[PDB]
């Protein structure tokens, strides 16, 4: 579980000291001049004589608007944190405020603890300014490489969800949560002010919102900083937020009378969260207002007013460089001299190239330090789950009556094997879904803990399995729901979410950056330790969306993560549920692996069990496996088709058109794929199927028949030098259904039992067989017509048992 | 469990039609004038010509000063039932106001229905008015005898209690309490305003407390009236009630506005009920506010205002009768005949003398009139609870190994048995306790129900077992338990409460009115059908009271209780719980029983088991039973002494002695009382054991050493005509205690197993035994030295295990 870590929620009692104000203004002047050295400079980083335009990088990047106001902020949380010691996760939602992030990680020494070549003088400032955003340096955003970052903000709108996440079941983390005032325009920003009322402040840690109101994006202002006063305000307590407004830099205020003024409000909040913090050891029923903070700075604040004539601080204009080109021109060069020399580095630095003693001597020490505090290296925190024993959840049914027995509904099974997780791994596991939990058939959960709601109550007859606390969370967002897991698997603990199948794609791009942040750990930053991975359960899919219909069927989830299974970087599972003992297999698989991103596709709907776990657990090893007990071919030499399938409803129609051409007497192969990366090439992934494993699966030459559960091309696409791939036929989703019932799902997109039995039977032999194809064919509109006129499937359809059933 | 009756809590949509209006205040004319004429007249009830002093009763019995106000209330009650259809039953707190109650039963028809006697014309006005408060008639209060009364509010304060108590698992039900002003200055009244914290307003009815401000008791003003109206009014907010105030009778209003403004003012009212009721079928975890109403109305309203110079309307001076003897002076008599003259009679009864139909035609009908309610005859409504298998909770291992094995909490057993009653009667069965249910062990009910909680949750880490609605109530008044549990018996429901022994105590009064309730529905009324038992476990009891030691050591309700058992009513039970088994049997006929008070005396101290169910059962329906098993005589003419006992405590000294005894050779009988007055006179009772009965068990002649639980005068008084009287020694509790350990309990009042030994050897032969009676004398002081040396009990005492355990 988290660490317990400083002492929290503890009060000052006393006004903030004159010295440690003077170190915060000399963090600011540093942490903006470091800030701008990484911009600008490939060389003098302390401009000795002669600093000339030859040491101006040739190519601008980065993001100065939103740095100066991050490091006022971050220069007045390492007072806070070192006053107070405060276990402390900064969230920093406009990511591309990266010199910031860096600069504070060079400051509180755990760059170079980190990056030993970046040294802390005149050498290492050099290597620190050149290395930003640069070929073979680092990057421009806050990304995993940086101490101290769980959240690389290169995406806008996690902010939050990422915030709550971190603090749920640990209750002595604070989080300041800066946001974006163009971030809080996003669809996902704007739903997470709502978790507040998803966390309880005794089981929970606090996060403190931060409206980083600069008033302006890449060239627009904000909608929030040009509405009026008091329409921002009663909109933040109308999120059930208390709102504390600061405003500075719009006038010439000297600056340490703002580090004064700013240091009184932080401890006001303060005080308010400690209060909170305090009621909640007697009071978690009834929900606080959190406080908030409304920080209104002027972007890009001490950059030159106005540059060329156009108003630069306080503008868009300020967004990424305030000054375009200082390598170009002899008047722009000057105005970036001017600009670096404003801090006063002389008063910064000492003769070596140090920082000086007194500008950081306020600083936090030790673990307390925001690139230390193991809750931003959550790998550091994480232990293996307590995992209850697989054969006890195990369907024994498929041994006692044969492969293919029974009508279960496979999540209940792995709902039950979950429940115990949760049992035996209190406060470290938990389950996400947007109101779906019960749905997916995962509410044996509920057996052993609640879903956590801290709105109001009203009445037993409706608010059963709710409690202000406990391990289930749902919201209709999968924005929140990805994106709370993700920052609980960051901070060391475990989970798993789970979805209807078409809606996964809401929530695309946040797989995308959750799979961007694991290559990149993978690949390059080893002191990064490996977190749990990020479990979906992928339910209610496309052949049982029938009630739903038609735009409510897109399997397309498969697709989108084929696309991060690059350079053996073994980031993405993508797991089909043949029955609930392949489930289970994935299940157990999943809850031990780290740095993944496990998509686990099951039904909900009753199928048949076709393994045992035993057999489940060999077949999900190598990830493909023939099923001899399902084949009436004994070798790959009198095979004359193979019969493959991916995922439980193509398994049933490809078991179904096996029992139909044993009949025809025909020698056939069946192969079910659970793993689908495992027929990724063997070149580019060393955990597939070699080539020889793959041609004893399918063969050398026979013509496989292979129904898949998503679209065909995503399968097409990972064979494509695979051998005997031309003899490949794939079948699946094609874009057609209606509501309708399960059979005519499978029979529009050519999936179904009898269309399979008849391309069986085209690929043998199309000619001496074709008596009993246009027989089938006919079958296929009859049993259509059937559930026309009746109003369910023809029998056939619904009473038919595998013939290995006793 | 309750009947739904008429179409609750639902709102008028219109005003009070104006025809009703004018029925309510005939309605108050006759039965002021009905109220007058039961105080005053003996003949001559409509003062034909001649009227004259002669027609006026001798002595003048009962309560004029609180009557023309409950009549006021009741009218508009009366119209409210008819217009709303709603299940109402009143309490009458200012029981005095008897002839309110029966000039209500009088016009409603429950009268004359239940008393046929008692005809609606003139000879049967006749007979109405010469009965009330009459030798051979009706008493003076609001009594069992007439219909609508479950309350007689003689002894004042139990009105909301009551109230309360009757709604609860009564969700239509409808109670208007009317509260004396005077009344609510008691103890019991004072804490029965807080009860709105623990009923619910889904799972409940709904009180409206009444209180009857008319300024004056019976010789005095009163608080509530003399202090401010904003102190007042502060007060009733106070204690979750929103205060409507009615002001009348204090100026020259004519009484038609009268009327219109308190029908606008009840309907108001009850408008914010209804909206109460239909919240609370979504939203019953939030407690609403109560409305109540303040009645300011002088006293003794419509008497004339001056008798003989003195202020009467509007005085204490009409609390009895206003006129103070009609009967002896011409003066007088003529105010008694303008008084009467001024309802004006002539337009209310007809030629025949019944009260005219356009008096009555806004009446309620059928179940929904006050003397009709099944609420108020709630043995109607009650059926036998349905009862568990009672070996299935039976202590097996007395047969197992040996009467006298075990350390076993007698009251855990009973725990267990109340657990399964609950779920099988749910909303049938209470229990009521005063902060000491989990403490007498009875906790075990908190598997099935929760502690009915209706003020404000703060954390799951404090408040287990709680919800808004439960079976298990708690407060901590006696007085508030007590008369929460009268009226859900008087209602038609079951079950139980419990209370540390010394504390019963403060409810003997309310004991012994619901006593006198029982004597005299069981005597004399029979239409007012049998209610379930009052069932009182008394635990925690005089010997085990060594931790709270002296002023907690008083097991004085047995003789309280005595005092109830005359002119074989058998109203009362007194039951010793001898061990767990003994304890089953008591409960099971407890929980069987109608109209009594049972007083079951278990401890809750770890003893011995003596007896099985069945050996349990048949000393309990004699009463009292020798033990054969544990006798060394083999009759009566061998016995030199019986060993009796009664109580845990006693039962576990006297079988410890018979031990020793044993051990010296001596010939004993023991013999075990569990029924209390089964020893009683059977001339007194012919339920207690016949003399010949009385001498077999205690012998015609032997020396009987009686332990007794309580005070030994309770037995010496009952068994003062019973055959070998002469020869019993009670030993009881004597006063004696301190905070000290169990065998200093007993030892200081005579009872330990030394004393007792000692006893019987100096009734046997105090001169053979002369060596070993100093022997054990001598040890008594040793084992107390022990004690005060150790810190606790000799091993002697405290490792003693029955010589029959194997
Ligand atoms: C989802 C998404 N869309 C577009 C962008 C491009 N983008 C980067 S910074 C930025 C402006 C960010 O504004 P704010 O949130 O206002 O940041 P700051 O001012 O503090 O620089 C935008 C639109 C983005 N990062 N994310
Ligand atoms: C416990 C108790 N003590 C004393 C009395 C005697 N008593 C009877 S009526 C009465 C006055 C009652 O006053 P209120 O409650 O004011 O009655 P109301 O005016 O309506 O007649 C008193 C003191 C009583 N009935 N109960
Ligand atoms: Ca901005
Ligand atoms: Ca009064």
């Amino acid at each position: 579980t988290s660490p317990v870590i400083g002492t929290p929620w503890k009060k000052l009692n006393a006004p903030v000291s004159e010295e440690a104000l003077e170190g915060v203004d000399k963090y600011w002047r540093v942490a903006n001049y470091l800030s701008i050295g990484q911009i600008y400079l490939r060389s003098n980083p302390l401009m000795k004589e002669p600093f000339t335009r030859e040491d101006v990088k040739h190519r601008l990047v980065g993001h100065w608007g939103t740095t100066p106001g991050l490091n006022f902020l971050i220069g007045h949380i390492n007072r806070f944190i070192a006053d107070h010691g405060q276990n402390t996760v900064i969230i920093m939602g406009p990511g591309h405020g990266g010199p910031a992030g860096t600069s504070q990680s060079y400051l509180d020494g755990t760059y170079t603890e980190t990056f030993p070549k970046i040294t802390k003088d005149e050498a290492g400032l050099q290597k620190f300014f050149r290395q930003f955003s640069y070929p073979g340096g680092i990057p421009s955003h806050f990304a995993p490489e940086t101490p101290g970052s769980i959240h690389e903000g290169g995406e806008l709108g996690y902010a939050l969800s990422h915030a709550y996440g971190a603090i749920m079941d640990n209750p002595s983390l604070f989080v300041p949560a800066i946001v974006g005032d163009g971030e809080a325009e996003t669809g996902p920003l704007a739903t997470g002010w709502q978790s507040n009322k998803l966390v309880n402040p005794r089981t929970d840690g606090i996060v403190l919102p931060i409206l980083h109101l600069n008033g302006y994006k890449i060239a627009n202002p904000t909608i929030l900083s040009r509405i009026s006063d008091e329409e921002l305000h009663e909109f933040f307590h109308g999120m059930g937020y208390e709102p504390y407004e600061f405003v500075a830099g719009f006038d010439d205020e000297d600056h340490m009378s703002i580090h004064r003024r700013f240091a009184e409000l932080w401890e006001t909040i303060w005080d308010e969260i400690c209060d909170i913090k305090a009621t909640a050891q007697t009071d978690n029923v009834h929900r606080p207002f959190y406080p908030m903070l409304i920080f209104r700075t002027p972007k890009g604040w001490t950059c030159p007013k106005y540059i060329d004539g156009k108003k630069t601080e306080g503008s868009w204009r300020s967004h990424q460089v305030p000054l375009a080109s200082a390598r170009d021109t002899e008047a722009h060069f000057e105005v970036l001299k001017n600009w670096l020399e404003s801090y006063k580095p002389e008063e910064l630095f000492d003769a070596n190239g140090a920082v000086k003693d007194d500008v950081l001597a306020f600083m936090p020490k030790g673990e307390l330090r925001i690139g230390a505090n193991p809750n931003a290296n959550g790998g550091v925190i994480r232990n293996d789950l307590k995992l209850p024993n697989l054969e006890d959840y195990e369907v024994k049914e498929v041994a006692e009556y044969g492969h293919g027995w029974g009508q279960l509904e496979a999540t209940r099974t792995l709902g039950a094997y979950t429940r115990d997780i949760i049992k035996n791994n209190p406060r470290d596991f938990r389950i996400f879904g947007p109101d779906e939990t019960a749905s997916n058939r995962l509410q044996a959960s509920y057996e052993v803990t609640n879903k956590q709601w801290d709105a109001g109550y009203i009445s037993d007859e409706v608010d059963e399995h709710m409690h202000v606390s406990g391990q289930v969370v749902e919201q209709l967002s999968e924005h929140q729901m990805e994106g709370f897991l993700e920052a609980y698997l960051l901070t060391g603990r475990h989970g798993i979410w789970s979805s209807y199948e078409s809606f996964v794609h809401v929530i695309d791009s946040m797989l995308n950056q959750h799979a961007k942040w694991l290559e990149a750990t993978v690949r390059e930053i080893p002191w990064r330790k490996p977190i749990a991975s990020m479990n979906l359960l992928v339910s209610s899919h496309v052949w049982r969306q029938d009630h739903n219909g038609f735009s409510h069927q897109d399997p397309g989830v498969t697709s989108v993560l084929l696309n991060k299974c690059f350079h053996n970087d073994h980031v993405i599972g993508i797991y089909f549920a043949t029955d609930a003992n392949m489930l289970l297999a994935i299940a157990e698989k999943c809850y031990k692996s780290t740095n993944k991103i496990n998509a686990i596709i099951a039904g909900k709907q009753p199928a048949a069990t076709w393994l045992t776990l035993d057999e489940a657990r060999a077949e999900l090893e190598k990830g493909a496996a023939a099923w001899d007990w399902a084949s009436t071919a004994k070798n790959n030499d009198e095979a004359e088709v193979v019969l493959a399938a991916a995922g439980d409803v193509p398994t049933q129609e490809i078991m179904a058109a096996s029992d139909k051409l044993k009949e025809l007497g025909v020698k056939f192969k069946v192969v079910n794929v659970a793993d689908l990366l495992s027929l990724q090439s063997a070149k580019e992934n060393d955990e597939a199927l070699t080539d020889e494993e793959f041609a004893d699966i399918f063969t050398a030459d026979k013509p496989v028949l292979f129904a898949y559960h998503s679209y065909a091309h995503d399968v097409r696409g990972l064979i494509y030098d695979r051998p005997n791939h031309d003899n490949f036929n794939v079948h699946g989703y094609e874009e057609e259904g209606s509501t309708t019932t399960p059979y005519d799902m499978v029979r529009v997109n050519r999936i179904d039992r009898y269309e399979l039995t008849a391309e069986a039977l085209r690929m043998i032999d199309a000619d001496k067989y074709a008596d009993k194809i246009d027989e089938l064919e006919k079958f296929r509109d009859e049993a259509f017509q059937f559930a026309v006129d009746n109003g369910y499937d023809h029998p056939d359809y619904t009473d038919w048992v595998y013939s290995g059933v006793n």
